């Protein structure tokens, strides 16, 4: 009657500790009752390992908790998919990153910031990249075990930005003798450590007029940021007398620029964009310009705001007489999108743009279709069927 | 018998720490010997400030040391000129932009590095921004009292690089047990410090392998560099396996590229690409790819060479007869070039041109004439006389 459909596919990460273990399922419909296999992104056959890897009688497949020491890069770090078919033919899920996490060394640090009396300060909680995926910043305390949250309010002498930093209004002598340490969290066990180091301020005072400078010289950045969340685009400079900080954005590859609208959605403090709540059309350039009396400095961000990646093929279903056309549009979302792929019955087709076409219909054509759309991130696949008329 | 001609002028910048004050002088050579007065930005005539400012002695203007109290903007951050003038007319200096800073306190700090084994790791000697145009790398020193330094010699385990940040090639356990602190040098003080904090390596074995992974997620950088200079471009990737490097430069104004030619001159530390000597051709935009068998990662640099300014005038010195074509040819090297102006015996003209042509001179033309060459930071002038016949 028809061609097996994904209803629900395994998501494209499956990060988990060793010591906790996944499971990931895939189920599909279709007439006859398609059958699951879990496959290896080549399309080679998946089985058991014992104590590692195990397809059960429901078909799901898990990975058991398991001792560092039984680690292996081919069970635990390994691009698994799903294939589902019946008689009419086989369609393949989205790539599964399975990715097993085992502990490690790590110690977060707090460069001391030098801050002129009047500017914003900007404290960095330094976790290092290898553990960064899983490891962030819960909270912020401080010497007294004042504790310092993540909030919607921004309106107060200290924010947590959404990024993790300690922001902190208008510095006074008074805020060097506080000192703050960084709280972590890890998300694949839940484990907390507070950074051993005590993060210090140091308020200076300058008696000369000082225009502003950046904390770095590069006067461009790249940043990336997805969709729904709270996007932070510092700026990290500083002058006395303290300056005034406006931002704009330019209108995609051109010379000009229109200030930024900050409302209930789009929020500055200090020298510091919030762009809430962030949809793809968030993306573009932007300019962050610092004067005071001395002059002026202006430095940009390129800013990426991703969205989840998905498709539809045009049509689901086609019956079509030998010797005739057959032509499939996939229609996708998200962004960015880098590849576009076609499958049939779950093996490559050698076009990668979004409009396949079988100049003439014979019998070996008809069976399943596939485009999948992919970014570095992310992976999205439709499936339609192809009848003979 | 001829009008005034500088020997010497004082440099653009005048930068001097508020203990050892500074004096700054201007000599012209002319017949009769020319007088030399000190001009402001404006063209206004200075005049004595009692302990701040003064003509002492020999003619040049002198700023004695002074108390942070005793600080005064008038004096202490102000762009003046040297004014030198006779029968036959007058010339003015190039811009020279005095700054008196007011001693700080400052310390460096060294982020700990994570390292994963056989990568080269780059320590940073971090100098608060607020100095950072006077403060700089002098050496390093480890926990037993080995002490690196610049070299040109490119080819040990360790290298400091021009750029002031400590190279280690090819890391292993053992580059673990070390820690290293850097000596800052004030260049107008004089002072040199150690580090507030020891900076050392954690270097990471990891479980299965990882493709190339860079310190932070941008993508994209600026860096600024002076012709003559060694100019630094970092790659700080690592991976497991250890990956190759490979160097291009964007043809200008292209999406296309040339692998960057090692040589002499240009040379590759491990991911680190050095361009000594460097001159303005330099500049354009060059991209870092960084592979190994598990994938591969590439990161942009737009890197930009300035030049210093200068100008000379062809002739120096020519006499014309009444009604006949007086043309003057103002030559001169730098970049950026931002404008382009002439002078007349100490008053502008308005002349954009490089090229002064007089077509039927006057007796009032007689006199000095002076083109000056600008940029946002930088002046340079060169003058030449007219006589009648
Ligand atoms: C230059 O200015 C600094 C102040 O910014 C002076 O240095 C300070 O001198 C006091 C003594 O009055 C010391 O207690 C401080 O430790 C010094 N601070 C620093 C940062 O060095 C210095 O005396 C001034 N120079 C002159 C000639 O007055
Ligand atoms: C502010 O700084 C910019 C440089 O980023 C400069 O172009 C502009 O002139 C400055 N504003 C004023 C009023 O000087
Ligand atoms: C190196 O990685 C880049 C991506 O950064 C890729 O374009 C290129 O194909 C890779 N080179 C090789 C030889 O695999
Ligand atoms: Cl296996």
């Amino acid at each position: 009657q028809k061609g097996p459909v994904f209803l629900k596919e395994p998501t494209n990460r499956i990060d988990f500790s060793n010591s906790t273990g996944a499971e990931i399922e895939c189920k599909a419909s279709g007439n006859p009752m398609p059958e699951i296999i879990w496959i290896r992104s080549d399309g080679t056959a998946v089985g058991d390992v014992p104590g590692l890897r195990q397809i059960s009688s429901d078909g799901k497949l898990v990975f058991p908790p398991f001792r560092a020491e039984d680690y292996r890069q081919e069970v635990h770090a390994q691009v698994y998919a799903c294939l589902a078919r019946n008689q009419f033919g086989s369609i393949i899920s989205r790539d599964v990153h399975v990715r097993a996490v085992v502990n490690q060394f790590y110690e977060a640090e707090i460069m001391t910031e030098y801050v002129i009396r009047g500017n914003a300060a900007v404290l960095k909680c330094s976790i290092p990249s290898f553990v960064a995926d899983f490891v962030r910043v819960e909270s912020w305390i401080d010497d007294e075990g004042n504790v310092l949250s993540f909030s919607d309010n921004y309106d107060g002498k200290y924010l947590v930005l959404p990024s993790g930093e300690l922001h902190i209004r208008e510095v006074g002598p008074e805020d060097g003798y506080k000192s703050y340490q960084c709280r972590t969290k890890h998300r694949l066990t839940g484990e907390t450590r507070l950074s051993a180091t005590k993060g210090r301020l140091v308020i200076t005072e300058p008696v000369g007029s000082k225009a502003p400078t950046f904390a770095t010289a590069s006067k461009i950045s790249s940043l990336l940021g997805s969709s729904s969340s709270d996007i932070v685009l510092l700026c990290q400079a500083q002058a006395f007398p303290v300056p005034y900080t406006r931002w704009y954005k330019f209108i995609e590859g051109t010379t000009r620029k229109q200030a930024v609208v900050l409302n209930d959605r789009v929020k500055q403090v200090s020298g510091t964009l919030i762009i809430k709540d962030a949809v793809v059309e968030d993306s573009g350039k932007y300019l962050c310009v610092v004067n005071n009396s001395v002059g002026g400095e202006s430095v940009e961000t390129v800013l990426t705001v991703t969205a989840p990646l998905s498709a539809k093929i045009d049509p689901p279903t086609q019956t079509v007489d030998f010797g005739r056309p057959a032509v499939f549009t996939c229609q996708y979302t998200g962004n960015p999108i880098k590849t576009v792929s076609w499958m049939k019955d779950g093996k490559a087709i050698g076009h990668s743009e979004p409009v396949l076409r079988i100049e003439s219909v014979k019998k070996e054509d008809k069976g399943m279709y596939q485009c999948f759309v992919r970014n570095d991130q992310e992976s999205a696949e439709a499936s339609a069927e192809l009848k003979l008329g």
